[PDB]
């Protein structure tokens, strides 16, 4: 019966096993609310697909020794220590960290992987250089082809691959980081290194980052495909190609895309499930987010199945890849009640009113609107 | 000051007149608004990137002669003639035919191209033979390299190329069609056969058919690259990347998507703008409509700038390529109002509030929510 604190130095007691080895741990929803502004290093979900020996405590690492290799399509590859990052121009970016996973347990039938309900989501602050000013700093200039960044896991403690493959538009915002929430990056969460990309899932940002390499087509690892895909038409305007719940699908690269933008969703924090409230008013409370390109422009919540629809406040206006609070007061009379939510943005990306609609076999990307039951009292 | 009568033979003399070579007729809104379950051929809007001469009419044209090409990554490559179609099992299908213009007027800056209010659709029925069934009677079956559909109009009269590509998934409902809303497809609309996919946007639906080839790649004509795209991140999901508006873009195959599925859309059709309606109750209708692959979940409007949103109304559930009809009927004060109205289908896909947030050089795929202001009267 081991516990997350057993597992992980410094991880609260209460975090949810989903998985040993790898090691996999999910926050609590109710411990998850409790930090609105800002997920905390002591509840933050970790989801290893590789562990890294020695890497399972929430202390920081050594940067001495750490040397990262840059290559592939650019003029002049060149390998750096981390250590010479602290010299550079250093970028904070508040943004969601969420495994493409979460929300698997949603799906309907099972799907393969850890069980996620919601918990495998977090807000947080990375700091450090961002990989277009260390490619300026250095003199390097990218190459025509180059289309991806391709990134790959130390492979030190004789650990598998773990490599991963973005759009090249991701340039304009990653970051290698060396802290999170303003302390030394924890080790397990990829400390000493990672290469974070704002508003992509979470698979996409590679933890204990030793090579870049810019590449013009995705890699052919395993991780990249067949998995962390979904069904789709290439570069058509289509979210996904909806398939039949329960069926394999014949993934290849030309009939499925990446885990890669952030998919548009809304969680709320109160009331919670099957909890009980006073009054008519009715604060219902949570957050959004997306993967940053744009604005939200609303988030909406219904409480009769979707007939109607209120517009609630939020309290920030500008593009985010952190998430973004939201209030909408309701008046309710007394009786069982169910409470929906509903996110918008600036190009028209909404939450499907039914999440099974995305079902897939290894249950990535669930966004589907959220629904809560509760009883208003007198 | 010549008219759309004398242009094309047949056509309502009160269609606006956008351009005379090329031929480019726009449906006057009030005209549209008349036929809300089928766009007859007599009002049809008309684009033309390249005339065929002699067929600006429209009467039917004849089978007799015409010889279609199949090819490329087939193991059987086969010419047919159009009239042994008549012997093959036939399918209707009832579609959105929807310039990838349409809505470009609305664009701010002004953008290149034909000034589209929003009458460069129509709601109509083909009918004729499925390219997949086709396909099957000639014993042919595709090669695993195909991924794309590329269909060639006809050279006669000197005419120049057009050509153009489309992902193979369209493979499911493409139909070799003759017949439009129950009589020979009209010469000036494709007459005798045109490649039509329903869900995608017209300038896919190529007329006057003479060659189809199954292709590893997009086609590299003019009209596959640089036009008729948007700028996008290819494979990950987010509608459309935006751009600064009033700026050029460099578009390449690898920065930009082309306009395929038709984008999520609902139009008012009434009140109109600047109308006088009485009493309280005021019954807001529309048609909505997406690229059919999945379902319309919703249509919402909204009289408050979008605090309060009602769902309307639609008059069938199941996902359709032709547009689906809706009313709302809304209780309003006296004076100067203005409603708006909100497509959400199953994959969580809407409108944007600000349709200029996709504002691209060439003015394609407008599909912001549209707004009507009329007055309500005692
Ligand atoms: N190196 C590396 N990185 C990496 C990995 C591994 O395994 N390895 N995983 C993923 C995932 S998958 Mo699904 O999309 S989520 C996720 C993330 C997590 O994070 P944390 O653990 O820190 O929280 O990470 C990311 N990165
Ligand atoms: N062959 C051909 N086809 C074709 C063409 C040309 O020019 N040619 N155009 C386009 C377009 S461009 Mo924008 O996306 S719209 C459109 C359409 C139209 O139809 P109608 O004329 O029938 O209505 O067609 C389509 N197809
Ligand atoms: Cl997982
Ligand atoms: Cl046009």
């Amino acid at each position: 019966a081991p516990t997350a604190d057993q597992l992980v130095k410094g991880k609260n007691p209460k975090l949810l096993v989903l998985s040993q080895r790898p090691i996999v741990l999910e926050t609590p929803y109710d411990l998850l609310v409790s930090q609105p502004e800002r997920t905390p290093k002591e509840i933050l979900y970790i989801r290893n697909n590789v562990d890294l020996p020695g890497y399972n405590t929430v202390e920081g690492a050594s940067l001495d020794g750490w040397k990262v290799e840059v290559g592939g399509l650019v003029d002049k590859p060149f390998t750096f220590e981390a250590k010479e990052l602290l010299e550079l121009p250093q970028h904070e970016v508040t943004m969601v960290l969420q495994c493409s996973g979460n929300g698997r347990s949603l799906f309907q039938p099972r799907t393969s992987g850890n069980p996620w309900k919601r918990g495998g989501v977090g807000n947080v602050t990375f700091r450090g250089v961002r990989l277009k000013d260390l490619l300026e700093a250095k003199g390097v200039k990218l190459g025509e082809k180059a289309l991806y960044i391709t990134a790959h896991a130390s492979r030190q403690g004789n650990a598998p691959e773990f490599v991963r493959s973005v759009p090249i538009h991701a340039l304009g915002h990653a970051l290698l980081a060396l802290s999170m929430n303003g302390e030394p990056l924890p080790a397990v969460h990829g400390g000493p290194i990672r290469l974070v990309f704002p508003g992509y899932f979470g698979v996409n940002n590679v933890k204990w980052v030793q090579k870049i390499e810019f590449t013009e087509a995705e890699n052919t690892t395993a991780e990249q495909m067949p998995r962390y895909r979904v069904p789709a038409i290439p570069n058509a305007n289509i979210p996904f190609l909806p398939q039949e719940p329960g069926k394999t699908y014949p993934y290849s690269f030309t009939n499925s895309r990446p885990n890669w933008l952030v998919a548009i969703n809304s969680f709320i924090f109160a009331p919670l499930e099957g909890q009980t409230v006073e009054g008519p008013y009715v604060r219902v409370e949570g957050v959004a987010f997306n993967d940053g390109i744009v604005p939200l422009v609303s988030v909406e919540v219904s409480a009769n199945g979707g007939r109607t629809w209120q517009q609630a406040r939020l309290e920030r206006q500008e593009k985010s890849f952190g998430w973004v609070r939201w209030q909408a007061t309701l008046y309710l009379r007394p009786g069982e009640h169910e409470v929906m939510a509903r996110a918008w943005d600036a190009v028209g990306r909404s939450q499907p009113l039914d999440g099974n609609i995305a079902w897939n076999e290894r249950g990535y990307e669930y966004n589907g609107v959220m629904r809560v039951k509760f009883t208003v009292a007198h």
